[PDB]
């Protein structure tokens, strides 16, 4: 649901006064190869919250390429025992894919909640529709690392729930 | 620019003799929890074309779940010396995530065609706007892995 | 963000066998001006769930004329003491207008839930941006009714916490 | 088809310089409760026009918070006797609902104009699929109130 | 306004008992190169409306390859004298092009419906936004001859007035 | 996929110094009749690149008024012997209208690049979906001419292989 793009690219300039819908862009004819790469998940998760998760938000707030390119891409650590409580990505899908360890991930339904949960091991995938209540638990051994692709440069977090 | 969902879910049937739209959709009373996860990366890639290259495809074609919901992830395996050739995404932009080994991952403007090229190692993204030409070159030791995600259910691909 | 429509208008057909996106249609030379009025709402709710909430529902649903159309409003009553408790609407923004009573109304956003919130008096209108935690609680005197107008044919509603 | 909004909320900053698609926004971390009630409607009609209607408007010009959220209500009087004329909402569909008096609403729709017509009371809503050509006319003895949701925070308003 | 194709293409199956936004398609795999021209065109005006009007349609009614793929043109042709009253086209922009004769070309805006109208001759290019009341007229001598470029599969055409 | 206008119309500002999607507006207050017409195609093609192309671009760049409104024409000359080489419409589909002379028009689908191709006369229409590689060659004596309608204000163009 984001908007669509009207020329190539537009980097989010992230020191502009002005506030838009998303962001105002630098001058295109500025851009170099060098804006259209971003190496944040090279940095390991520095903290966890209190229930021992660490999210590495990659959105056009850190990737100002993303800006009106629709994409979102998100890492997430859970350490031994963690959890995600119940959260929300209020305007994008996302599609989890687990590549360390073992989780349980879940969504709830608009119709009474139901439950749609099941354990992922690396590779697998699972997707959460939009704005649908959800969660991830560290079941396995170890540190569980999984990356939430998003349809928005912006989809937003919410925590709703606590477990 | 995928038509936004106007349920909850709505898994691709397959198996329907209707035509549009996208895919018709199965019962959403009838969805379990084994519709949502996809389990297709598991398999290791099967062979490699002339170029060296892999793709395990993940559109509503092969996880019906995605159907209405926007998104779409490929796994890309590149032999040593492999490429993927000059390809579009016609219908979606790519953010690229090299996994293991190393890639030159570059697109192209639609200003003369100016090139803007990255060497990504594992952990780092790069993103190719919706429909530009652009290539990924295997320039490591071993084979290269990296995943794109498109903001398509189904984004098209097209060797240019 | 629901699809535009492509023809002047596409009755649901709410009985049909097939399952798409939104709802197929009947045959719009069929249509006769009785299939663009709704009187639901001349019904008085018949009952409350366990927190004091009535909704009557007008979606595709509901109101067939309404499919690709982009609209829905939804009627809520509160009995004295009576709370939505925390709620989202996943796929769309929320309209609020209170026309009887007095309510407390607010949302939460994704930059650590701050929360926003009003007293509401018949005649105010109250935003709830799209997928957004937010809740009624009737601090008058009486039932409190609201109606929420919100832009998709079936924006879905989903209980999130409790208070 | 209002353009899908980019963060929680983006508060029209009316008093800008700067012309753009829809308006440009208030600092986001400067919005506060009162930002997000308005109270117009406490205000009756102030006046109405030649032909008994009066309008009071909730578009993203009266009401900030409703830029880039993408609905807009508007309170519409008409006086005994009074109608709308033909009108259209360029970009948006309206769903109509009577809560005093009784009116005739209708409207016409891109077949030769077949005109689809009921009379609505108090708790009734009406659809007018976006940009047709439509009418309400006061049938009832007092005034008649009606809301029309539109889903645009700026739908327009032409009188044909 | 459309929604976006999810494939190549999705030739309208106009056969279908079947109603839903839009169309439902034919079998892609059966599609040939013949069904993506479209030579209606090639029909001069059978005739003309009371007041003068050819319009030649190719929606996706007329060409089912348009079928997702946002795009309308028609072809208007008036008679000397000719007028098509005030007219709106409620779901796309409308991009004329002079191609033959002289015409007036305006729509009014919203705003207290103020008049921006422009004489074209051949080559001209005039823009009316999407749903607002327009007219051309016949104001050169002979045939004038137009084309109307619409961002809609199924833009639609409304007469709104009489001039 | 253009973003929705959010008002009657607004004027590309080409002189501002702000960069966004798209383009920032003029006051429409200021927006007078002129400023909906484009006379550009009274300009002959001036020139022609190395294979016997010459596009005249009307995009928002060129038409300011075109801004927001979610619609682009360009017309293309071919010298005989010219072709287009390979090309694509990054961000929309493109409806071809043929008017002077012969030409053949193709485009490949995604699977396996299947060749949709036909032969075009004046008044033919062709519809090349979005994105996808297509061509033009002049296969008629003398010039010919072809206007391609778009469902962008920016659609973008980029040649993609040499034929
Ligand atoms: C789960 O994930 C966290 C975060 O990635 C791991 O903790 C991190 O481990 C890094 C490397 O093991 C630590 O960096 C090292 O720091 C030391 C001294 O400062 C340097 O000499 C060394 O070269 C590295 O730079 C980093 O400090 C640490 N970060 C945090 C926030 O704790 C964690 O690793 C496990 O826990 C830590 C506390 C150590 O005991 C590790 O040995 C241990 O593996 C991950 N857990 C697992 C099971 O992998
Ligand atoms: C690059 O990636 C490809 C595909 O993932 C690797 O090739 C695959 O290697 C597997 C071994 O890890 C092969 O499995 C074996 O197959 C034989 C044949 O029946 C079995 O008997 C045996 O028990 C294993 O299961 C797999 O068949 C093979 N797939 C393909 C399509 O070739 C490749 O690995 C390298 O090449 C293969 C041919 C072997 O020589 C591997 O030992 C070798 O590492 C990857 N290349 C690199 C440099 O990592
Ligand atoms: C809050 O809203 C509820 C629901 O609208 C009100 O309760 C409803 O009141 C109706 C009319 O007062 C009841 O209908 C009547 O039924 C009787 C006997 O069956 C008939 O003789 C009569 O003609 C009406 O048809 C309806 O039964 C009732 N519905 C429910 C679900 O309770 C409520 O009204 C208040 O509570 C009820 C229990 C009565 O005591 C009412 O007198 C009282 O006003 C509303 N509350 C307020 C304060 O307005
Ligand atoms: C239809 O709706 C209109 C507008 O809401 C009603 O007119 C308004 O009636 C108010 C009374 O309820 C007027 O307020 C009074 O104004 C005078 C003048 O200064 C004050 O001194 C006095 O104390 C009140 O405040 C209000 O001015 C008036 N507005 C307009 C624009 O006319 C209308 O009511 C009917 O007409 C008016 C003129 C009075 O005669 C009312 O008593 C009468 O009911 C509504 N019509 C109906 C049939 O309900
Ligand atoms: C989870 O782990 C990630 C990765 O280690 C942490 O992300 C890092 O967080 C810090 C502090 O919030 C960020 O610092 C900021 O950097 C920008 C750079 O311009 C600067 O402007 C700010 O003022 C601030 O210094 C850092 O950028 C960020 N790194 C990445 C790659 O995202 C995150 O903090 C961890 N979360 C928790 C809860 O511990
Ligand atoms: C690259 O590696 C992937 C992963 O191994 C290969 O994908 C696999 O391809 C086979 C054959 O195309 C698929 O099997 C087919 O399934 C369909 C539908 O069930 C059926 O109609 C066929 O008869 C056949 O059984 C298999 O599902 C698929 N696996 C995954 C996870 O996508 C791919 O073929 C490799 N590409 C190349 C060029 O070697
Ligand atoms: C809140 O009050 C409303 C209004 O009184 C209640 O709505 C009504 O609920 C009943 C039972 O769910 C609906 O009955 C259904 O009617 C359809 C009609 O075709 C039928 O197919 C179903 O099998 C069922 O009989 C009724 O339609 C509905 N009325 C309206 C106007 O929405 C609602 O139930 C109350 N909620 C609670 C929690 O009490
Ligand atoms: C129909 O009744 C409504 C409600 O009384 C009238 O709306 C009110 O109209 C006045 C004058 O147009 C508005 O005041 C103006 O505000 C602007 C912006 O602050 C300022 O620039 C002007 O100088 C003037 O003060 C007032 O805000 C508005 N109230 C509401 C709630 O919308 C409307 O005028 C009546 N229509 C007719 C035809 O009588
Ligand atoms: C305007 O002229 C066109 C071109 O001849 C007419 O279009 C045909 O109309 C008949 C009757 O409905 C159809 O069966 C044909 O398929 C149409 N052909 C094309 C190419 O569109 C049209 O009828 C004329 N309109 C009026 C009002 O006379
Ligand atoms: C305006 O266009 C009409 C329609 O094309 C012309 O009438 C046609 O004229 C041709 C001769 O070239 C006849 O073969 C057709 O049978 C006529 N059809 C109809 C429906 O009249 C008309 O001559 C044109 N007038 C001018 C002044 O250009
Ligand atoms: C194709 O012909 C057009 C029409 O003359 C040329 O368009 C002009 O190009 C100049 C130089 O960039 C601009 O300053 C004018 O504003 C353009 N006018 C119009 C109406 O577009 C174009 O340059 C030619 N292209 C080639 C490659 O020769
Ligand atoms: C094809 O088009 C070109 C461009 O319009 C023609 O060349 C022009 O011819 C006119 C004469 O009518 C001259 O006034 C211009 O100066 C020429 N311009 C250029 C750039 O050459 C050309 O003659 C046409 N050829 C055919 C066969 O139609």
């Amino acid at each position: 649901a984001d908007p669509g793009p009207l020329q190539d690219f537009c980097l989010a300039d992230l020191n502009s006064p002005l506030f838009i819908n998303g962001y105002p862009c630098r001058n295109p004819a500025l851009a170099t190869s060098d804006d259209f790469i971003y190496s944040g998940f090279k940095q390991a998760p520095s903290g966890f919250d209190q229930w021992g998760l660490n999210v590495t938000f990659v959105t056009a707030g850190q990737f100002p390429a993303l800006n009106t390119l629709g994409l979102t891409i998100n890492r997430c650590v859970l350490l031994p025992g963690g959890s995600t409580q119940f959260r929300t990505n209020p305007r994008a899908s996302s599609l989890v894919m687990a590549t360390e360890g073992e989780i349980l991930e879940g969504f709830y339904s608009t119709n009474d909640n139901q439950l749609y949960v099941k354990r992922l091991t690396p590779g697998d995938l699972f997707i959460i529709p939009p704005g649908l209540m959800h969660f991830t638990v560290n079941v396995g051994t170890g540190n569980a690392t999984f990356y939430a692709s998003l349809n928005s440069q912006n989809p937003g977090g919410q925590i709703v729930g606590l477990m």
